């Protein structure tokens, strides 16, 4: 298993092609998961599951830049279950971030920070038990 918050360097930045694999376990009674694509202090992709958000659950994305984040993005369908095994798969595209869940498209982020070589970090935090967090080449 990983240590969470975990930290998991992306040398160079992001390019298209490249998939990154997150496979973990939602704890029980989970209250949020993030993913951080971050460009030094500023997050280019915020990828943020939250289980209980006014009793619903939401996935909201959005980008920090100088210490202020942006206008959010609000994905209804919610693939995520408490307690339950997961893989997050995150295709980095020319003009988005593609993120499946589980095998199924889940939603596609439009690329904000377009420096995309100096995106070097990707930092996992929250409500799981991380199991692995990986990058390919397709
Ligand atoms: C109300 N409000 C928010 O709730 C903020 O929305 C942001 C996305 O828009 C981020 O999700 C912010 N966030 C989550 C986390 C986090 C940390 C962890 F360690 C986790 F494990 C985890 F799952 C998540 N860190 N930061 C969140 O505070 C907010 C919105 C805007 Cl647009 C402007 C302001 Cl000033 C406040």
């Amino acid at each position: 298993p990983l240590i969470v918050p975990y930290n998991l360097p992306l040398p160079g930045g992001v390019v298209p092609r490249m998939l990154i694999t997150i496979l973990g376990t939602v704890k029980p009674n989970a209250n949020r998961i993030a993913l951080d694509f971050q460009r030094g202090n500023d997050v280019a992709f915020h990828f943020n599951p939250r289980f209980n958000e006014n009793n619903r659950r939401v996935i909201v994305c959005n980008t920090k830049l100088d210490n202020n984040w942006g206008r959010e993005e609000r994905q209804s369908v919610f693939p995520f279950e408490s307690g339950k095994p997961f893989k997050i798969q995150v295709l980095v595209e020319p003009d988005h971030f593609k993120v499946a869940v589980n095998d199924a498209h889940l939603l596609q982020y439009n690329h904000r920070v377009k420096k995309l070589n100096e995106i070097s970090k990707l930092g996992i935090s929250g409500d799981i038990d991380l199991t692995s967090a990986s990058y390919t080449m397709i």
